[PDB]
Order: C-alpha cells, then sequence, then structure tokens
C-alpha cells in the first residue's frame, strides 16, 4: 500500500506530516510547516567532513592518559558510535515509510545523511588513536554495558517499523497468518510511533548530551582535542536533530496535525514519562560503571548524574511532560563553552 | 526479522552486499568493496548548495524564449523533478532494508541524500524563471506523457518494497494469509532486488543524460547559464550514481558476491535486455511530446532518437549485454564539453 510515487494529485499543504498519501513531487517551493525547511537549509550550511580535522596529537593524549580515563573515553566515544550508527539508517527505514509531506521526508533524509557523516567521523577518531581499529569496533556489538544503556533504542524502531509493513501489507483489520490472528490497527500504529518518536528525541536531547560532556571534560583539560573539534560539530548538529523531533512530538500532540494522535498522546502520556526517565535512568547506571575503577579529573559519576537529571528535566519540558527531577542549575556552566548551540 | 541495530557480532567483510544480516555498527576504516567507500568520498566532496548558484539572468532569458521553445525546456526541467522526487526516497525505502554491508549502506544514504539537493535545485530553477511554480509541480502528477515516460520506475521499487515486507515479516516459505497462499523465495526476490537494480542503471544512464541533452542545448546557443552550471553539477553527480550501479551489477555477475545472484544475473540477461530496450523505446516516443509545438535548431526528435541509441549502446555495453541498436558516433559532439 506504500508507494514511491503517489499518482493522485492532492495538496501537500493538506496533509498530516503521517500516515497521509506518500509524498509524489519533492518541492521546497512551500510548506505546511517550515520548520523542516528551515532544518534542512540548517543542516546544509553546516556540512562538515571529518577527514579535514586533524586529530594528529590525540593519539600521544589518549596514550599518555591513565589507564581509567582511557576506559572513559574509549567507552563514551563506542557508545556514541553506537547512537550514531543507528541514526544513520533508522530514520530512512523507520520513517520514509510514514511521512505525507515533503519538507518533513527531506529533513528526515539530510537528518538520517548528517548522522553517517558523524558515524564516519568516528572512524576518522578511531582510527588515529589506535593501533587496530577493529578492536574498539568489534566491542561495540558484543559491550554488555553498551547494549545495556542503549536499551530500548533498537526495539521501538522495530516494532514501528514491523507494525508499518503489517499495515502497509494487509491494512486495518483482522487478519490470519499461518493459522494465528494478526490485528492491524492505525490507532496503535500511531501509538508506536509517537513513542518511537519520543525515544529518538530522548536519544538525541540526553544520551548524547551526557556523551558531549564526557568527551569535553578532557577538551577543558587540553586533551584530545582533536576529538574535541568533532564532537563540538556533531553536537551543533544533534541541536538541530533536537528540534526537528521536539516540533514533530509538540505538533502531534497539540492536535493541528492530527486530532486522533492527540487523543493517542495524552493517554499514554505516562508511558512517555517512563520511558523518559528509564533512559535516564540508564545513562546514569552507565556513569556509575564508566568511573567504577577511576573517576576523572573535573567529572565524577556524581557530577555527571546531576547533569543527566539536569537536562532530563529541561528536554521532558520541552515535550510536556512532567519533571522527574529536583530543579537546579547547570551542574557543568563550563560545557557551554563547547555547545556553540 | 528486520532489525535497526542486530546483536550478532558479525564478520562485515564476509556479508554479500544484499540479504546478509542487517548492518548493526557502521565503520569505515575497512570494506569489502572499496569502491563504494571511493564513491561516498568523491560524492562528499562534490557537495553543493544549488540556491548558491545564480539563477537571475535565466528568468530574462526563458521569457525572452520562443512559447515552444520553453515548452521544450520546462518539459524536460518537468520530468528530471519527477526522477530526483522517486529517486531521493526509493533507494532508501527499497534498498537500505536489504544492506548487509556497511559501505553500501552509507552509500545509498549519500546517494540518495545527493539526489534530494537535485531535487532543492529544481526548486530553485523554477521558482527563479515561472511566476507561479505550483504550474509546474502539480503537472508532474498528471502530466500523461510524463507519467507515460517515467512509466514503470515506481512500480519496480514498490514491488521490491512489498515482497521484502513478506520476507521479513514471514521469511521463506508457503504461507498461508487470509485464506490464500502466499509463497516467499529468497531467490524470487533476489531477482526482484537485480531487476530493479538494472532499471536504476538505465535511469541514470539513459534516462538523465538523454534531459542533460535538452538542458545542454540551449547552454550552447548560450541560453539559460544558470540552468546549466546546475545541470552540470548533477551531472557530475549522476556519473557517480551510475559507476555505483554498474559495479553492484557486475560484482553480483562476477559471482565473488552471492553465488546465486551470479546465476539470478545469468538467468535474467533477456530481461535486463528487454528492459533496456523499452526504456530506450519510452524516451524516443518522449520526443513527440517534447516537440509537438515544433523543435528547434540542433534539437529535434531525430536528434533525440540518434542519441538514445548511441548512449543506450554504451550503457549496455558497460553491464555486459548485448547492444540492440546500430553503432554510431555521437550525434551531439558537442555535449562532450558540458559533461567532462
Ligand atoms: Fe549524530
Ligand atoms: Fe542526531
Ligand atoms: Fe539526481
Ligand atoms: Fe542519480
Ligand atoms: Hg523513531
Ligand atoms: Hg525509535
Ligand atoms: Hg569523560
Ligand atoms: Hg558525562
Ligand atoms: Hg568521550
Ligand atoms: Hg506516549
Ligand atoms: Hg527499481
Ligand atoms: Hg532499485
Ligand atoms: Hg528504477
Ligand atoms: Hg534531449
Ligand atoms: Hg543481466
Ligand atoms: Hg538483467
Amino acid at each position: 500500500a506504500y508507494t514511491t510515487f503517489s499518482q493522485t494529485k492532492n495538496d501537500q499543504l493538506k496533509e498530516p506530516m503521517f500516515f497521509g498519501q506518500p509524498v509524489n513531487v519533492a518541492r521546497y517551493d512551500q510548506q505546511k510547516y517550515d520548520i523542516f525547511e528551515k532544518l534542512i537549509e540548517k543542516q546544509l550550511s553546516f556540512f562538515w567532513r571529518p577527514e579535514e580535522v586533524d586529530v594528529s596529537r590525540d593519539r600521544i593524549d589518549y596514550q599518555a592518559l591513565p589507564e581509567h580515563e582511557k576506559h572513559i573515553f574509549i567507552s563514551n566515544l563506542k557508545y556514541q558510535t553506537l547512537l550514531d550508527s543507528i541514526q544513520g539508517r533508522s530514520p530512512n527505514v523507520a520513517l520514509l515509510p510514514l511521512i505525507s509531506i515533503p519538507e518533513l521526508e527531506t529533513w528526515v533524509e539530510t537528518w538520517a545523511f548528517s548522522e553517517t557523516i558523524h558515524s564516519r567521523s568516528f572512524t576518522h577518531i578511531i582510527r588515529n588513536i589506535v593501533n587496530d581499529p577493529s578492536v574498539v569496533f568489534d566491542d561495540i556489538v558484543t559491550n554488555e554495558q553498551i547494549q545495556k544503556r542503549a536499551e530500548g533504542i533498537s526495539s521501538y524502531y522495530d516494532e514501528l517499523i514491523e507494525m508499518t509493513s503489517y499495515w502497509h501489507l494487509l491494512g486495518e483489520g483482522t487478519h490470519t497468518v499461518n493459522g494465528k490472528t494478526v490485528t492491524v490497527s492505525l490507532r496503535e500504529l500511531k501509538k508506536k510511533l509517537y513513542l518511537c518518536l519520543m525515544s529518538v528525541n530522548a536519544l538525541e536531547a540526553i544520551r548524547a548530551y551526557v556523551s558531549f560532556a564526557c568527551s569535553f571534560a578532557f577538551a577543558e583539560r587540553e586533551l584530545m582535542e582533536g576529538n574535541a573539534k568533532i564532537i563540538r560539530l556533531i553536537a551543533r548538529d544533534e541541536a538541530l536533530h533536537l528540534t526537528g523531533t521536539q516540533h514533530m512530538l509538540n505538533l502531534l500532540r497539540s492536535g493541528a496535525d492530527d486530532p486522533e494522535m492527540a487523543e493517542i498522546a495524552e493517554e499514554c502520556k505516562q508511558e512517555c514519562y517512563d520511558l523518559f526517565v528509564q533512559a535516564a535512568q540508564q545513562e546514569k547506571d552507565w556513569a556509575d560503571y564508566l568511573f567504577r575503577d577511576g573517576s576523572m579529573i573535573g567529572l565524577n559519576k556524581d557530577i555527571l548524574c546531576q547533569y543527566v537529571e539536569y537536562i532530563t528535566n529541561i528536554r521532558m519540558q520541552a515535550v510536556g511532560l512532567d519533571l522527574p527531577f529536583q530543579t537546579r542549575s547547570n551542574p557543568i556552566p563550563w560545557i557551554n563553552t563547547w555547545l556553540v548551540s
């Protein structure tokens, strides 16, 4: 029920962001919500090439670092590599099949494309600070701790994709597949979408930022400055990605785009609160692990867990969820020097 | 069965290009086929912004243009806009879910992305030469000839996507869905992907270059210089895209990748040939519409057909197919200057 070019003439300004008629013509002269055109323009103006960044002196730095500090650094780099590996492909695979307005379609493709640049940057860093990159890469997939913190990310995406396939194939209704009954509900799919967007928002809004803090702590000590420069470019991209999902979510819950989604958001609002808190919880558990055999000069588990709570409150506030933590001021205002956004 | 991050630690170097274990880690320190890494690097080095190109004079040139020359130019532009609209999303929706090596995955996403830039360049051009671009964009969907010339593109993609979904949901075998039998054969799926690739190769190798010739015809007459700069940047990208599909296809037929693909490429040779022949015939028939209000000096149906046969022969020989047309020299050698 999906087509790469819907032959029906439709007003793209009147379609919902999702589940409407698949986008046929890709035009940018007009838009239902110009936030997406704006984001595309900004992301294109930020285009950068990891290769052009010199990380030459990061090798001696990483080598001179205390063992436990190497752990903190490489562990964080590995998780970041995981995040962008998924973000490079997922928005395309998961969202393109459901988008019904061209600006959002293009935004998603541009967003995903920018994530592949991020992935490319990590290979650039790893290659210049370690002799055998394979060691690093072949420890991301099985790393028990990394799967633990990354828990739930792929699942949300995968269930959305599966429901989407059933929806496009069988359509709305009650069906039979090899003796088993399979119910396909649009309302359920919409919920799956919403939960998935919330999860991606938490990924780019908090998970990425916690890793930035870990990375810039070294930059503060004039260490791993090659990596620092690259992470600064990535955080600038992430600021945009974050804005994109916040708008998607706020537009979906406000009821202007799809009344039914507005209803759905309200009722699973508590589920969303829980998934957000769980994400922050995983970040905390990770922190506890990062500094088990040694804290870092300028960043320890305590300060880091404070930051998680601090940014979590802000992000959740931005998408209409209650604040789970105690309000406080930024525990690490020095981070602002590196977050040009 | 599809996952955005497969938990199995696998040797990405031993996976086949398609249908293997979905890619988990996106690494670029190694590759089974360095050709895709090379294509990514080159495409990234070619990054350009459409709007950055000055198309100010084009409005005047276009307005001053004879009415039938406007039609030729715009009809060509509308088709190009359609191809890039499809090529911006399709490679990602149809191929991404089936790729099993990182370099190819990122290449497809980079390739698809470069297409949205092409699409954006058309909006840039349109919005700058006509008072209301909505009068151009709207007809793209309903224009019968357009739908007739591009006929068959979305079909291949859509059929591949549907079969892929059945595969990821049910896996191989003979299943029962709503009291009906649905067979899911991986071999049959490989055939679909293979013919889909051959078809994209025909689109970017022939359909695109035919449109370039029309655009550049005006360039030689010192008209629409802004459009030509843009078309000259697009063609540069497209040369990488076609190089990319030619390599996917040739690598599959070599047997060096998935053995079954090599056999399938062998069994489907006539289909191969037939779709190139048909795509060529469609380009010719489009001429009858492109020159309804009359042709122009240096660009007519006769020359269009000659070019089509000429370029098709070259493209088909590049992927090991027999040449259907009589041999001939380039009917428009002046295009070589704009193609680089
Ligand atoms: Fe990223
Ligand atoms: Fe991101
Ligand atoms: Fe293109
Ligand atoms: Fe292309
Ligand atoms: Hg999502
Ligand atoms: Hg998700
Ligand atoms: Hg750190
Ligand atoms: Hg941190
Ligand atoms: Hg780090
Ligand atoms: Hg929710
Ligand atoms: Hg295709
Ligand atoms: Hg294809
Ligand atoms: Hg195609
Ligand atoms: Hg032509
Ligand atoms: Hg063939
Ligand atoms: Hg073929």
